[PDB]
């Protein structure tokens, strides 16, 4: 589990989002695995704007940060789960790591700010989905 909290708005993986998450619905993408929900207190992580492929995420199965390298947001394919049937999906980026499915939700940063989430996993690698594109979080 884990979320980002920017403004007015709380981001989550959209497999884990909450009744009170949909009746406060501003967007979501199945494609993306993603889910922004408002909220009425104010929000301060920062959303990096950039290139980067290293940063840090953090991995609740272990109680500990990893340092990684990762792949730019592209189309990869999925496998099926309780959540979703085999699809591509968009916007996600792979590293050499570990994680478990309760790692949803988990942030990975790099020097300038949040950069996404973990999202997928299986075989030793972990999957982001990238957030710096949604440059609407900020206004
Ligand atoms: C960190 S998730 C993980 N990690 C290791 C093994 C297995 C997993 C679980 C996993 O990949 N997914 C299940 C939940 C929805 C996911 C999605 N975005 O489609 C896919
Ligand atoms: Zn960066």
């Amino acid at each position: 589990s884990g979320a980002i909290y920017v403004g007015n708005y709380r981001v989550v993986n959209r497999h884990l989002a909450t009744h009170n998450d949909w009746a406060n619905l501003v967007w979501e993408d199945s494609s993306r695995d993603l889910l922004v929900s408002s909220t009425t207190a104010q929000g301060c992580d920062t959303i990096a704007r950039c290139d980067c492929q290293t940063g840090v995420y953090y991995c609740s199965s272990r109680r500990k940060h990893y340092p990684v390298s990762f792949s730019k947001p592209s189309l990869i394919f999925v496998e099926a789960s309780e959540y979703y049937p085999a699809r591509y999906q968009s916007h996600l980026m792979l590293a050499v790591g570990h994680s478990e499915p309760g790692d949803c939700g988990g942030i990975l940063r790099c020097q300038h700010g949040v950069v996404g989430i973990v999202s997928t996993g299986g075989n030793g690698l972990v999957g982001f989905a990238d957030v710096r594109d949604l440059l609407w979080l900020d206004e």
